[PDB]
């Protein structure tokens, strides 16, 4: 009963090897079952490895992560945690502290009268994530602000801080940097809207594993880190210890997937509107259900 | 597009009528769609009403609630909240405050050396709920205490308080009463283990409703109560305003269902062990998956 982990490698074939064997070697111990890897070229070959039992487990990104559930027996069981201390990031919208805005509701209104900072239109956290939760969800637009401007978080946070822009989007990881980059202009910022947590990469195994096997993996992963040795070894892969997870993980990413896809049907050229109505109104279905989940989940305050 | 609510009535045909029309009459307004009820004799006829679109929505109990999802297009969308202030209850285990125990781990060990207070063996919160989360889950027993005694929460809490028993089970709703019944012997108690939240009755509609319809119900329910009028009307049905919910609701009840069922196969007389192994080890599968969910859910601390 040997074991395969999945790790692609942008950190190529030099970089990766000596960061990992350790984590295998403890894995092999506690599990006491030989623990090879699949290095990779991309998640595409990796999911496929799952799809054929040739790989048992793996460090996906929610996107890859989600298609694993989709096509190759995925079950998220754990969320990676940043060695600085977790855990993913929340998208945001930010006014200056001297602003008399505090709600997204405030903002939502005083909008035709204000100037916006929007992220890379190829950025999920600066552009797309807010694009759904903020805009799409309220049937309103980046249009509808006096003037609107696209730029980087760092800029945009600084933009707002220095009252060159009314409101901007951002993430909380940039918000972090600042406490070092410009602590005294982050002190001037004010967050008025948080996305869902957009969380860290998961660990997915294949469901078709065995009661007993999973039990060991699961506990390995849930308990690795409590030791100074253990602790310091996660770090070499930039990690803190792992959060307990589920497929519920990727609800934010699922919504995105299907907001995009929704967006691409409204533009589907050679589709008649009868047959649109159907699909559009079906993807919404899904979002609407997914919305209510987010609520439920956030309503376990608590 | 008229509307049917489900409400059984132990509070029979006199009691119920004038507690509800109000809540219909607001329902009919905001929805602006006529809102009859099904009174009932039992959830059995009620789920069936769903199963035939003859009823659209209803106040189930997690048990009924769960079989609704099972057999008649259930989706939990809201959790009832006690007019005193919510929300279900957590089972517990309780030592005296002068005890040097604080963990379930402590207890788990010092057990052969101690005396237990166990609830009605026909009580879910005093007996069965702990029976799983505490015992079943750690493959250990009510056996394994010096002596063990079964009795009511009130007794048992008082038992422990007055150091007639080492540890006992309880719920937090009794724990409430006490602050009135015996505030100064509840002051002597100490909780060392909480179950999952075992939550309040839900509102389930049938999935096969319509985007738009659900949207209105959903918002009606999520927003009813903010007004003094609204507020005071929920009260006449002993309610505070409603929590946002999902089928995730009944994970605790699902685990129970299948702990029982697990328990009843181990006792299934005319079943050979080969064919047992299979089922036992399949129900465990489920619990084990459900366990990991509880974790995930409780690991969104947060």
């Amino acid at each position: 009963k040997a074991l395969n982990f999945g790790i692609i490698s942008t950190e190529s074939q030099q970089n990766l090897k000596p960061q990992w064997t350790p984590f295998l070697q403890d894995m092999e111990k506690k599990l006491g079952v030989k623990v090879n890897a699949f290095f990779a070229p991309d998640y595409a070959g990796i999911i496929q490895g799952m799809r054929f039992n040739k790989v048992d487990i793996a460090w996906y990104g929610n996107l890859s992560a989600m298609e694993a559930v989709d096509r190759a027996n995925g079950q998220v069981f754990a969320q990676t945690v940043a060695a600085d201390g977790s855990p993913g990031y929340w998208s945001v919208l930010i006014v200056n502290k001297d602003s008399p805005i505090n709600n997204l509701n405030d903002l939502l209104a005083k909008r035709k009268d204000l100037t916006f900072g929007n992220g890379d239109p190829n950025s999920t956290s600066g552009f797309l994530v807010p694009g759904y939760y903020v805009f799409a969800k309220n049937n309103i637009s980046a249009s509808d602000f006096k003037r609107t401007v696209n730029a980087g978080a760092e800029t945009n946070a600084l933009a707002v801080a220095n009252k060159q822009v009314d409101v901007a989007t951002n993430n909380t990881e940039n918000l972090d940097k600042l406490k070092t980059s410009a602590p005294e202009k982050l002190k001037e910022l004010k967050v008025i809207w948080k996305s869902p947590l957009i969380p860290g990469d998961p660990i997915v195994w294949r469901k078709n594993l065995s009661e007993t096997t999973k039990d060991k993996i699961y506990d390995f992963f849930m308990n690795y880190g409590k030791t100074p040795e253990e602790k310091a070894v996660l770090e070499r892969l930039g990690w803190a210890p792992f959060r307990a997870s589920s497929d519920l993980q990727l609800v934010p990413i699922r919504q995105l997937a299907l907001f995009k896809e929704m967006q691409s049907v409204k533009d589907n050229k050679g589709l008649n509107e009868q047959d649109k109505l159907a699909k559009t109104t079906a993807i919404q279905a899904q979002l609407d259900d997914l919305d209510r989940l987010n609520n439920a989940l956030s309503a376990m305050s608590s």
